[PDB]
Parts: structure tokens; C-alpha cells; sequence
DNA sequence: CCGACAGCGCATCAGC
DNA sequence: GCTGATGCGC
DNA sequence: GTCGG
């Protein structure tokens, strides 16, 4: 945290950006500055410093002047100000309402906590869960309760059948002491690039999951993709912990690398990593990493056996896990 | 200058 | 119902 | 908002 001022200040444009502006090309613009100077190894001393900084460009530096001189920002100091800004700021905070839904509830006056609260008809499922579980999904997972959430999953998961195998992905897989909620990518040998030899296979796993209490609530659901909500067991006489967001991706097993690299993350090293690949005349996604045409044309699937064949179809050296926090 | 910015799953809606 | 566009979030 | 060509 050698530049957590300066980060900070980043973010806080970055999400006036995406949530108000709806400018979403500024918004990753400012997220890679703070991604990019949150690594720098040494506390910065000027704008032209950070200037160097692939990402950092001239009206950053310049904020980054401001900020250092006066340790604020006048522009973020006047969006603090503005009740239009903060209540939009503060909506999107809502799991489920985006900065759309944001200024059309303002816009009807529903801009505070109560409001939504007595409005509760007025919110998709989505939003409901999310304003429902507001606080809880606020806190941070202590990695300890990570562990013994994987516990579970893992246990339920070879339960329903032993063939199945579930990884945590995520901030955890990087290592990370706290997470913001548990992600599992999940493989049967039943699914494969080449068939579906089973159906409900994620469904089957939810379902397990819900019967034992741990899954409390879903947000959306498909045949890959489940996004709910558990919540840890409790002892007797024991305050209850939070509810978590839990997210679960069912990939196809011969596809596993390209799916626990993406699952893996972080975001901002996922869009660093694909960017590279382009200039270097592939794409890369959750399944499958292919070469560009000399038109442009994604090409077939190259053969993957690790995350590391990855990094070397597009000549980067391998970095673990707990390095690609970015 | 200016185009491009990673890539995609599920919920919801319009238009037919 | 379908297909396609948009919102939201991973 | 920043960058490569
Ligand atoms: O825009 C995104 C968001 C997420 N992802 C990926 C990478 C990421 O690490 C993973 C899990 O998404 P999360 O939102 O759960 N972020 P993460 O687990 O890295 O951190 P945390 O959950 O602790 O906030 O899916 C993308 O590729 N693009
Ligand atoms: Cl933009
Ligand atoms: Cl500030
Ligand atoms: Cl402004
Ligand atoms: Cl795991
Ligand atoms: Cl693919
Ligand atoms: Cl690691
Ligand atoms: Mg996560
Ligand atoms: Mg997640
Ligand atoms: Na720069
Ligand atoms: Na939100």
C-alpha cells in the first residue's frame, strides 16, 4: 500500500466512471492506472513518475500532482458534493442494479436504503437478494472461513457423485487472506467440448448443496452457470455467520486449463493476459485458447495440457497464481 | 489522429 | 414462441 | 483515459 492514496483516488474516478458517466471505456482505464501503480515498488513522488507507467498517461498524472500537493482531488471532493452522483454511486452498491437501474430509480426518488426497502416490489430477483443480504455482502471472507467453505462443497460435490471435481478459483486460488465471495469451477467426465452424456449435471450439484442448507439463494442459473448465496453452519449458541455470495461454472472436463486460468483471474490480469494474446495473434477464453486468421477469424482450439501451455502459446513466462493479483 | 480497448453466461425486454 | 439487443455481473 | 502505429 506504498501508493493506497493514490489508488484509492483512481478507483473511486474509476467507479464515478462506470456508475454515473456510464463511460465504461474511462472506467477500465483508470482501474488499469490504479492496477498498474498498485504494483509499482516504490511510493511516488510526482506524476511524471507514474507518467511512466504503461497506463498512466498525461491526466492522470496530472490528478496524481494535485492529489500529491493537497492530498485531494477538488474534481472527486465536488462528485462527493453532488446528491445526484452519491445516490447512484450508492444504488449500484446493490448486487443486481447497475448504473442504469440506478438513475432510473433516482429518478423516481427512490434513492436511499428505506426507499428501496419499501419499494421492494419494484425489484427484480436480483435486486431483492441483494438489498435482502446489503450489509453481508459488504464483508470480506476471512480466508479461515474459505477453507471450511470449500470443505463442504468439496464434500457435497463427491456425495453426489464421485466423479465430479470442484476447484476454488478466484482470490482464493490466488492465495489471498480475505475473499469477496467463494468461486467454483466445477468438471464430470460427462461433459465434455465434444458431448453431454448427462443433463442437470449443475443443477444435480446446486440441488445437493441447497438440501444440506449451504446454498440459501440463487441469483441466476443455467446449465454452467449458477450465482447464489451460502452461508456457513453455525454452533450452538453461536451468532450466525454473514451470507456469502457463492458463484459456480461447470466447463467442460478436456477444457479444465483454460477454465481455472480464467476462473483464477484476476480480472484485470484475465484482460492484461487476453490483450497480449491478440497482439500476439490468438484469443483467449474460458474454453479454449485458438489462432487469429490474417483476417481476423478465430481459428481451432490448439491443444492445452496445463495453465502453462497457455502462457506459452503467447510467450509469457508462468506465473503462479498468487502473482497474477492484479 | 483514431480505432480499439477480453470475452462471455443468464435475466429481461422489444419486436415479430 | 423465437431471435436479437441491453443490463448486470463473472 | 491511454496507447500503438
Ligand atoms: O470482469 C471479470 C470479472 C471476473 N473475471 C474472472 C477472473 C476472476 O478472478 C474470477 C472470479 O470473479 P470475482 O468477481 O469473484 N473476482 P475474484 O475472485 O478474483 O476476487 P474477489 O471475489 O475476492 O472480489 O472470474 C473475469 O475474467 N472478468
Ligand atoms: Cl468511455
Ligand atoms: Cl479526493
Ligand atoms: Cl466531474
Ligand atoms: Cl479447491
Ligand atoms: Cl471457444
Ligand atoms: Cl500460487
Ligand atoms: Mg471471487
Ligand atoms: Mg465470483
Ligand atoms: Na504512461
Ligand atoms: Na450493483
Amino acid at each position: 500500500t506504498l501508493n493506497g492514496g493514490i489508488t484509492d483516488m483512481l478507483t473511486e474516478l474509476a467507479n464515478f466512471e462506470k456508475n454515473v458517466s456510464q463511460a465504461i471505456h474511462k472506467y477500465n482505464a483508470y482501474r488499469k492506472a490504479a492496477s498498474v501503480i498498485a504494483k509499482y515498488p516504490h511510493k511516488i513522488k510526482s506524476g511524471a513518475e507514474a507518467k511512466k507507467l504503461p497506463g498512466v498517461g498525461t491526466k492522470i498524472a496530472e490528478k496524481i500532482d494535485e492529489f500529491l500537493a493537497t492530498g485531494k482531488l477538488r474534481k472527486l471532493e465536488k462528485i462527493r458534493q453532488d446528491d445526484t452522483s452519491s445516490s447512484i454511486n450508492f444504488l449500484t452498491r446493490v448486487s443486481g442494479i447497475g448504473p442504469s437501474a440506478a438513475r432510473k430509480f433516482v429518478d423516481e426518488g427512490i434513492k436511499t436504503l428505506e426507499d428501496l426497502r419499501k419499494n421492494e416490489d419494484k425489484l427484480n430477483h436480483h435486486q431483492r437478494i441483494g438489498l435482502k443480504y446489503f450489509g453481508d455482502f459488504e464483508k470480506r471472507i476471512p480466508r479461515e472461513e474459505m477453507l471450511q467453505m470449500q470443505d463442504i462443497v468439496l464434500n457435497e460435490v463427491k456425495k453426489v457423485d464421485s466423479e465430479y471435481i470442484a476447484t476454488v478459483c478466484g482470490s482464493f486460488r490466488r492465495g489471498a487472506e480475505s475473499s469477496g465471495d467463494m468461486d467454483v469451477l466445477l468438471t464430470h467426465p460427462s461433459f465434455t467440448s465434444e458431448s453431454t452424456k448427462q443433463p442437470k449435471l449443475l443443477h444435480q450439484v446446486v440441488e445437493q448443496l441447497q438440501k444440506v442448507h449451504f446454498i440459501t439463494d440463487t441469483l441466476s442459473k443455467g446449465e454452467t452457470k449458477f450465482m447464489g448465496v451460502c452461508q456457513l453452519p453455525s454452533k450452538n449458541d453461536e451468532k450466525e455467520y454473514p451470507h456469502r455470495r457463492i458463484d459456480i461454472a461447470l466447463i467442460p472436463k478436456d477444457q479444465y486449463y483454460c477454465g481455472v486460468l480464467y476462473f483464477t483471474g484476476s480480472d484485470i490480469f484475465n484482460k492484461n493476459m487476453r490483450a497480449h494474446a491478440l497482439e500476439k495473434g490468438f484469443t483467449i477464453n474460458e474454453y479454449t485458447i485458438r489462432p487469429l486468421g490474417v483476417t481476423g477469424v478465430a481459428g481451432e482450439p490448439l491443444p492445452v495440457d496445463s495453465e502453462k501451455d497457455i502462457f506459452d502459446y503467447i510467450q509469457w513466462k508462468y506465473r503462479e497464481p498468487k502473482d497474477r493479483s492484479e
